[PDB]
């Protein structure tokens, strides 16, 4: 089994105890951690914060202790926006000369591949993505008979439906890709007015309208579409997703006013960190959606769906099941890496859970 980490740039911003480098990452927890978040400028890959040089190099050392240790490099991201990747892809002379640019950026910073975050390809995109991983990866194939590995080239691809059938070519990409990250965590999207959990991993009852936003339909949706199990890797959360309610109502559908107010460290208006979801706990009641087998809390007016230990080993157990490569969790740093906020005592304990599993058979 796989577990693939993604470590976030900007978190080493964060005040206090939020501040997290590579530093803190246990290099025998992952079997791929992945940097998150390249800029392509002038149509090549690039740096984003100024002391990437940096960061890149203390990830890496990582490597030094655990030989077995794979790390990426994610291109693309969140901030980085849908229409300047098109732009690239659509167009084959940027398209080379991105592609070309990629191979000595990665062996100059030690990185062992490259992960595509293309943050949502449209339905004028779709033959444009294709052209991209079958050249990038004809390209790695050609720059491994210099004698060195090959490197790894991955995707994080979107878990919903409609955005699914939108803009990728299933069948064909995975025939090219390393392994597929399935994003299977943001599925009650930004746009409802009602309470609802990000990252069933079952159906459920109460949810008779809104039928594929989880799990188990993603998987098997990719399945069916021509992925093979063996690179497909299911993504779980270590973050959770906070709503500001309007009315007393906690339970099933409630209405909402807007996103949860900001964490302390986190500083960001919808999300909380797990180490802050643990602080958030005390004082709070924390109910479980059985069907979805997911929980959520309640304090005031603040309700968080978030995932914890037991959710965790559970979506791994699935995975198992279904024989899929592996998992993913984003955000090594939205865990409780220093191990001083959630009581139980280890490190990471919500990515160690998933360890756990993928160990024991
Ligand atoms: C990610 O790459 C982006 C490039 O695709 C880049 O945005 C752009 O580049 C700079 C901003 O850093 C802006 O500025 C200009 O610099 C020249 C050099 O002196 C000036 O003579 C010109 O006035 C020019 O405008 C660009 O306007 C901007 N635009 C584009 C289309 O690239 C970002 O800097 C990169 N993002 C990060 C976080 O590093
Ligand atoms: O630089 C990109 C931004 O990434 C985050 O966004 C949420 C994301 O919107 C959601 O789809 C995903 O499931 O989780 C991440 C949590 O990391 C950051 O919260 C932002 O601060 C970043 O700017």
């Amino acid at each position: 089994y796989k577990l693939i980490c993604y470590y976030t740039s900007w978190s080493q911003y964060r005040e206090g105890d939020g501040s997290c480098f590579p530093d803190a990452i246990d290099p025998f927890l992952c079997t791929h951690v992945i940097y998150s978040f390249a800029n392509i400028s002038n149509n090549e890959i690039d740096t984003w914060e100024w002391n990437d040089v940096t960061l890149y190099d203390t990830l890496n050392t990582l490597k030094n202790r655990n030989p077995k240790l794979k790390t990426l490099l994610s291109v693309g991201g969140w901030n980085f926006g849908p229409e300047r990747f098109s732009k690239i892809a659509s167009k084959t002379q940027s398209r080379r000369t991105f592609i070309k640019s990629v191979p000595p950026f990665l062996r100059t910073h030690g990185f062992d591949g490259l992960d595509l975050a293309w943050l949502y390809p449209g339905r004028r995109d779709k033959r444009h993505l294709t052209a991209l991983v079958k050249e990038m990866k004809a390209e790695f194939a050609r720059e491994a008979q210099a004698g060195t590995e090959r490197l790894l080239l991955s995707a994080a691809v979107s878990a919903g439906k409609i955005a699914i059938d939108r803009g990728y070519d299933i069948a064909q990409i995975s025939r090219h890709l390393d392994f597929i990250s399935l994003l299977t965590y943001d599925f009650h999207g930004a746009w409802r007015q009602t309470v609802g959990h990000h990252s069933p991993l079952f159906r459920g009852n109460s949810d008779a309208s809104s039928r594929f936003s989880n799990a188990d339909y993603a998987v098997s949706y990719m399945l069916r579409l021509g992925a093979p199990a063996n690179k497909l890797v299911m993504g779980i959360p270590t973050f959770g997703r906070s709503f500001t309610l309007a009315s007393s109502k906690t339970d099933v559908g409630a209405p909402i006013s807007g996103p949860g107010i900001p964490g302390r460290f986190t500083k960001e208006k919808g999300i909380l960190a797990y180490y802050e979801i643990c602080d958030f706990l005390h004082g709070a009641t924390t109910h479980r959606f059985r069907d979805q087998q997911v929980p959520y809390a309640t304090k005031g007016n603040q309700w968080v769906a978030y995932d914890d230990q037991e959710s965790v080993k559970n979506k791994a157990r699935y995975l198992k099941n279904r024989q899929l490569a592996g998992a993913m969790v984003w955000a090594l740093d939205l865990d409780d890496f220093r191990g001083t906020f959630c009581g139980q005592n280890l490190t990471f304990p919500l990515t160690s859970a998933v360890k756990d599993v993928l160990a024991r058979v």
